[PDB]
């Protein structure tokens, strides 16, 4: 890995760059780094990255590029409160994070419900997640792609429910619930890692904070990232009205002007009591939190028009 | 029903108290009929309000206030200051500890140094104490926990009573290893083998062995903390700590035996050479370490470097 590269990784606001060939190699860097060289077998690991770089799409923001993105913002958290992971997260949560939006369409759980795709009568509830999951089960059982063949059935059984749940609680829906209770265990001191449904909860917080990482980078690479988030969504705002549905504003392109007070209403309401809640838990992760408030300050600082 | 009537009642310290008791470097006071309570609201805030029998915990104290010995450092004073510091390092990382480990940490600190005569393992070695003949290593260190345990089993005495034997047996082995661990010849291996764990990423808390270590390491941490406190207060607890080293002195020279200069009163212009040496040496490493291994300690380490600071402006007069 260069040099340049070597130094910033470390850094939460690290970004992956333009070149799609390298990014293989810095998530095998980071699992080396924060898990192990002996971790998993090399040969395996590199077939099972590609399979997993297959199966997503080239659509403009659930991408390639954000799985290992979010990998990348995963890692960070790892090698900042290193100590507190057992070896099986240590393994199996970057994992999760590579496969997180295993086959992303560029479409909302909402509209997959709306078109009535056959996930939606599949999967209820966390439609796109559970496929996620799905996703990344059956690559895990192409021959050749069992990357924790070593382990025992045991072992096995509980890294897969660690991945299981770590994506799941990457459907949005499920973060509102999930950190209120973990700000109210947390004031109240009844929030403990040795209860394993508590440590549970965490990682799912960890999760929606990788998954929202984009708020994080510095201003230039918030805004522009902002552009591939908004392109899905506005197809997907083309799409409802197209099945003769108004769409909510986020969503619908004719309401473009209106985005700088559409990501002040999202910083406010969601990012930083995420990331606020996340740094009373693991204090380390506050430079998250000072991103966020800065590029919050970037977008009132639009809205004045200046 | 009286785990009924102990739910609704908290503990009440004054408002200064209240305030300052979460502060790392907050000092006991000189009133010691406060301890006892101090030491019980610590319990409470860090275990909550039914760890323990309230009444049977009041046993508990008295009995171990009872067996500490009047003598200038290792004291009862030191005990309860030991047991503050774990509380605040406990308060600091909250979603780190068990239930038993907050119980059992609490009352090993409080225990740590039962029964000390004011002398060194060292001494008790060349004085060929009759235990030195029975502890091989770690001679007062294992005197400690053996009173310890004949306290819990007085009647009236065993606070863990409650516990089943499965967690009774885990919670003395907390407290055994614990007390161990303030053996300062053990803290050296310790910290040691921590930097290097802690550097290469192996550094595991869910490992019950690395586990232990840090524990080890927050004991001795906790065990040196006059050196956390602020100045006015480090150097008055210094006078303490060199009485007894002196009369541990005056004793090796009545075997004789030239005692080392630390222990040695012809050596008092030298002390804060000493000194100096003793934070270079080891409190600075220890700290250092415990802040890398948990960050919310770092107070503890502001302070020492503070008083190394201080130190440094008496050697050169100032
Ligand atoms: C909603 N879940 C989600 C969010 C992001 C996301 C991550 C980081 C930053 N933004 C993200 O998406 C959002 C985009 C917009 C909004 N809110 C919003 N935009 C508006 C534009 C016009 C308008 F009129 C509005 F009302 C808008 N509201 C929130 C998240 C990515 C994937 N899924
Ligand atoms: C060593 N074990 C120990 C130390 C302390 C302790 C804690 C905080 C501060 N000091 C402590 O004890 C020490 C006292 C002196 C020294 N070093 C030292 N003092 C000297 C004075 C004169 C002289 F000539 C010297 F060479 C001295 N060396 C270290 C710890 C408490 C209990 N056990
Ligand atoms: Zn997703
Ligand atoms: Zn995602
Ligand atoms: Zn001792
Ligand atoms: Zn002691």
């Amino acid at each position: 890995l260069p040099v340049r590269l070597c130094k910033e990784i470390e850094l939460f606001h690290f970004d992956i760059g333009p070149f799609e060939n390298m990014w293989p190699g810095i998530f095998v860097y980071m699992v080396h780094r924060s898990c192990g060289t002996s971790c998993f077998e090399l040969e395996k690991l590199c077939r099972f990255i590609m399979s997993v770089k297959k199966n997503y799409r080239r659509v403009p923001y659930h991408n390639w590029k954000h799985a290992v993105t979010v990998a990348h913002c995963m890692y960070a958290i790892l090698q900042n409160n290193h100590t507190l992971f057992t070896d099986l997260e240590r393994k199996g949560l970057l994992i999760a994070c590579l496969c997180h939006d295993l086959d992303h369409r560029g479409f909302s759980n909402s509209y997959l419900q709306k078109f009535d795709h056959p996930l939606a009568a599949l999967y209820s509830t966390s439609t796109m997640e559970q496929h996620h999951f799905s996703q990344t089960v059956s690559i895990l059982q192409l021959e050749g792609h069992n990357i924790f063949s070593t382990l025992s059935s045991s072992e096995y059984e509980q890294v897969l429910e660690i991945i299981r749940k770590a994506i799941i609680a990457t459907d949005l829906a499920l973060y509102f619930g999930n950190r209120k209770q973990l700000e109210e265990m947390y004031q109240t001191g009844s929030l403990n890692l040795n209860n394993q449904s508590h440590r549970d909860r965490v990682i799912g917080l960890m999760m929606t904070a990788c998954d929202l990482c984009s708020v994080t980078k510095l201003w230039p690479v918030t805004k522009l990232t902002a552009n591939d988030i908004y392109a899905e969504f506005w197809a997907e705002g083309d799409e409802m009205k197209k099945l003769g549905i108004q769409p909510i504003p986020m969503m619908d392109r004719d309401k473009k002007d209106e985005v700088p007070q559409g990501q002040l209403g999202f910083y406010n309401a969601v990012a930083i009591p995420c990331y606020t809640t996340l740094t009373q838990i693991l204090p380390p992760t506050e430079p998250l939190l000072k991103a966020c408030r800065d590029n919050l300050s970037q977008w009132e600082k639009v809205i004045r028009g200046e």
